[PDB]
């Protein structure tokens, strides 16, 4: 499973990227409209995000008709080889992808709520699609269990397209996408610094420190 | 999981081809007695949804008795390489469907109402079968249950006949079809179109657009 | 199971009353609205309603406010002892629950959509609960399960709030409900129509009354 | 569970309650009018077996009309206080049935084919529902799962109404009626004889009466 | 799955074969003596079955020694290449089993009633093991449990050997033996007619026929 | 299910509380500590809670040691009928629930994060038991899986001791706490305002509302 | 699945193997002991078995130190290229298996009582390890839960060991073995025996027999 | 599954190798010092066990901090191509994990508590990766359903990371993980040699010698 940084601010993303532990980024206009303020500029951003992440960076079109879609789809593609164009699930963005995906230009369809969605958007091509769990859960549907049928789905048709769970709250989200078998998840700054830590990881090597330091006073271990 | 259009309405037909999600049409003497009003001939209306779609046509055979039925058959065949004679489950169709299949026409064995119908349908060399789910929720058996029992019976006996879910009724018809992994459903137009949508999509992209206003006031993106 | 009709057609009322197995009536501002048509005045039909169903008839409010709903309320429970005043489930609509299961009136809470919007009805002291099962077909999950999570809840709590099915939209929805224990469905009529339906009940009746004339000519049974 | 013996023979009903394994009988129309040729009648068949049978005797209406329904009714509750009037699962049946209900005269709803119509015929007040087995088999469904969804919905709402499981053909639909819980079976002569009967009893009672020769050469007890 | 039918009547094997969906016939010792009266010879019967049927026909040996099993079934299949020697599951049954499978000529093993003597009759190499499911339900037990035990051991062994459900008795054995996945499954004619059928194939071909001559009074489809 | 309200915040509590969907409220030295600023008094704080809160109001202890915990906990008692004392899973901390209990003073263990700590709790008479869901959830294990455990102890057990589900972070720990059948949840003030609220029932109101004026210009109901 | 007889007696393994059902034969101390009376020699039994059996015969040594198990192995071995030597699950056997095997002697373990003692022979090297059934079932543990998960280890890692099940004192550790997969059954000759029969087999041919009388005095079949 | 033996003490190791079912040794800081005492050196202690034990030796670093880490497994790696770096769950370890693999050099990760730990340990490229469920055991949390899921994730991804089942208490932990299919467990001796044991065994042999002598008095097997 792929772990991809759902953020835009660079700082969190230069951290994540020197952990070693980040495969890639999502964006969408909330978060980067977020970042661009006080004189920032969102082209701006988008580039420095290109140049730091070395795997995909999703960044989405803002165009709802199908021309201006692809038109900002292709700019998107053209500003590196590792950008991948973010496409909501609607009429015109499934027809954007099909022309996308004969153009081999990279996509990830969003703003995705249930299986059938997501079948619609691997049925025109898409590169990876991405269903909401946080936002189902939101709504007093556990949003897993959307993700588990569409692995069944994708698994039933040996479909291509890599499912990305994105609106990721908590770590039991990526638990569970991990146990369900999904191909990406994206998550969020503070979900992601947690993923490596547990209270037993650290009173563990608290007491081999003190252990050893009975037969090492320096703590050292010269070999 | 292909999705075809359950309709002879040209204008739906179009429509749907241009979304670009639709990868065949099923008919039937009823679908076709519907569209064939003031002067539209039904010859006409076949031949022009075989001209527009480029995927698989299925259309209906009218004779009961085997002779009539093969004879109609090559007929429909004759009309183009994407027609699919659809044939009865009756003694005289399955004799149909072996002669036909041997002459290398398509076919699609309709009117199934149980598993064991299927497996003789896909016995007789049939391309496609059509279990209608719906009809069978209006006597009060789940339908679903035939396509899940068809599913693993045509699994165990490594059976190439297409399942093709009909009589749908509901786009959960539609997500239990893919769970299941039928081959093809075939769908109404008006739950075609509610394929691809969901509250939570609107309001995402209501959203965004709202949100990338702060930062874009042509809410266009420059880049 | 009690199963109520939805419907504010009166002839439909009506008919199914005089079969027998109708044991109240659900509406909605829509249903209504389609009958108040030509000089038909919405105030005259409730009362029809009221007057000719012996069972519990839902009339919702259209105030959005919490004042203006519990006018509406005491207006509707003033005119007739069967009449349950339908509220939505909204803040103001808790409220206005809380203050008339006070006041010892009738309420209906409607479009709930998950399980725990109906615990909360049921918390305000609602008499009935009304989940929209087919309107989450709509959108791609499955309604029932939100039903068999509500029956599973109030079991638990030892709850007396009763479980109304509604947008019922086919007999398997029916089923389901009474398979889950559901305490009322509400149907619209034709589904009401359809349940008391099967195929091999007419053969069966057809083949009892052919095989009955060769020994009574006259297929009477005269004893 | 009882066990009704299904059939008008009057000589397989003489043997099955000199069995003493007999808890009543159930006849149709067809039954009645096979025995009743070559000048036997039908009233004198049907009196016959009630007074034969101590038990329940299921006797049909052959009327489909609501009036006629109840007047055939009232005179076959007139032939004795063990006659149970069968009526169709129709809307002239439901209404049939709710006024004999009303009048204390037993009745048991038949052609009963899924669970709802079952449901339906109880909330009329019907004294036992018939669901038939084996005429769902014959069209390729499992009749089985109709009675296992009527127990568990029978049992939800404590509905009197007993589940009588009628076309019956073998004796696994005796046994797995009994695990499901059914009131009642209604079983041909056929499947009644089998029911006593196993290879292995027989091998055993041959064994002990060849090793009691052995110490009793006459074969006796005496104590 | 292979649908054999098991009858040694002519008339019935003449029809299932001009049918197109039988596959081979399975005949006894009964069977054939049923057919064999009035002048009708054994002989002529077998051969008549043996020219008619293009697929595997069994036959039956009828000694119940080695020797006399062995000289029997070397005459069976001198009948025809498509004759198959069907054999008892006893010890001279076996050894008769391994004797012909070493001199290439097909066997079935039959009076099969649990699933360890279906492995012995597979280890001797049997081509065909025919547990008898009727007989079973005959005792009390459902026989389709061992089917499923017979599948689930061969299955592990990778046994070549085909399970051909017999004593078959309605058309639920034949779905479920499909479900299981046995290879074959050898039906009595009344049953096989019987798989064709469903009342709603009939119901909807009568109003798809009544829909077309609204457009084509002649009821033609002209292509 | 109770729902209370797990927040310091007195402008939350007091909107809640008016919502009339808060039952109680829980608190915690960190809660408090984050409104006890800018001059306010934890004390005032305290108190202005207990006032507007009909239901229980958890108050914590701040000493580690049995002496103070118990001082403590009876002026906590002595501000209000309502305050319940929480007291940390601590050997200090179970000695003083035991104490307490015995002088009838409601008590809330706190900082459980196994099923065996909630049982030593409940051994100890503790009124409330509180597992962090959450901060489970943080370091990688399912946290409503120990709720499923503590649910089935406390069955099998007769124990009296409410479950309380703490540490909620989303409505999926507040639908599966409902379906586990947990006495009572405590949600912070984001949650518990989501609850209420689903897309559909916004659009359904729109619709309703929209339709009502077709029959009413002004949009009242006039009764 | 293989079926070993598990006796020293050379009357049953002769009558066995002219059955043409016994692959091949298991032995130990105690069952040789009981042979080897009246100035039969031990010797003269181990080696007439080897010698009347085509497949694989196991003898077991009797020394409990690792040179005189290896020296034992080493004279069975000679003894013929059938035998296969069994060693008990002691820390001197496993050393004994893997130099044996190191020297293509086949070897079986004996006296496994649980999955991991068998997974440590497997570790060994050895041929097939036998986990005794009948002694943990003497015990009050089902033994063939065992048997399941050693299958389930041995599938895990892809193992080459055979499990051997012995101990088995019934014909359903039999029927359980070969449902689980197990890859040999060792049975005693009573057990064995009554592996072919069944009293329907019995009733059906005595049947059969009847029926061919009236077609052939003779009781032959003459083609 | 290999079984690795968890020590550093000399004696234990030997013996455990002399038996010949240790495949290779783990040890962590704690171990080595509790053997390097009364003037024993560390250093000593790990090249003894390097050179005793052929399978892999798993040698813990002491550095917290990346430099210091991957300068002491370049040391530990230098002393015997069977030495493994065990490296704690850290974001240093992760990066220090990463640039071993790079260089090819086997690594162990450790201190790992729940499955989204191993997986980025194997997303590192790590050899082996450790979770220890004893200290699960230890805090209320059933470790081995943390070995499942990491199994399910490890086979859904294909990685080749193997699982390194560590803090090991009892024999049970050892099936579980077999039955599950970890690649590794590693034991503390006690445990390891209570693996090999069952009273059946030695009641076995017991009986065997005693049955054995009776033709046998010396207790030899002369072949
Ligand atoms: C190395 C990782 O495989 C091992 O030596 C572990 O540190 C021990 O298995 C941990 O066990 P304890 O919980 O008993 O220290
Ligand atoms: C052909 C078979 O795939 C289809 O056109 C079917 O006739 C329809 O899907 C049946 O649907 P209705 O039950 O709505 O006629
Ligand atoms: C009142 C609540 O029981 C009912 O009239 C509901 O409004 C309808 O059942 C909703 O059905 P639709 O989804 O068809 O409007
Ligand atoms: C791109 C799709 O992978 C992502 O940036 C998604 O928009 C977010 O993951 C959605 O998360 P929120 O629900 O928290 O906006
Ligand atoms: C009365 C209802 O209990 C019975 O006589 C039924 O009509 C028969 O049991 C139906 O059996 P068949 O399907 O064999 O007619
Ligand atoms: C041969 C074995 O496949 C068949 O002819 C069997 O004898 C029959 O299928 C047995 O059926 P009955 O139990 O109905 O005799
Ligand atoms: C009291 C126990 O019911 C509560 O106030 C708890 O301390 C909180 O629910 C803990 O939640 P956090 O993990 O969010 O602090
Ligand atoms: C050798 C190992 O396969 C066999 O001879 C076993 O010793 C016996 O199967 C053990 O059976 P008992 O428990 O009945 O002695």
């Amino acid at each position: 499973m792929k772990i991809f940084l759902d953020t835009a601010n660079i700082d969190e993303i230069r951290t994540g990227v020197n952990w070693g532990i980040v495969d890639g980024v999502t964006t969408n206009p909330t978060l980067i409209s977020k970042e661009a303020v006080n004189g920032k500029k969102y082209g701006d951003i988008i580039r420095e995000i290109l140049k730091i992440v070395d795997g995909p960076v999703s960044v989405e079109v803002v165009s709802t008709k199908y021309e201006g879609m692809v038109e900002e789809a292709r700019k998107i593609h053209g500003l590196g080889d590792n950008a991948v164009v973010k496409i909501p699930m609607t009429e015109d963005g499934l027809r954007a992808i099909k022309t996308l995906s004969s153009e081999h230009i990279n996509t990830n369809c969003t703003l995705v709520f249930n299986p059938i969605q997501a079948l619609l958007a691997a049925k025109a091509g898409v590169t990876y699609v991405s269903p909401f769990v946080g936002r189902l859960d939101d709504i007093g549907e556990d949003g897993m269990q959307i993700i588990d049928m569409i692995r069944t789905i994708f698994n039933n048709y040996i479909i291509k397209t890599q499912i990305l769970v994105a609106s990721i709250r908590n770590p039991i989200h990526v638990l569970r996408s991990a146990v369900i078998g999904a191909d990406v998840v994206t998550v969020p700054f503070n979900v992601l610094k947690s993923l490596m830590k547990h209270p037993k990881t650290d009173e563990g090597l608290a007491k081999f420190l003190e252990d050893w330091k009975k037969v090492s006073p320096d703590g050292k271990l010269i070999l």
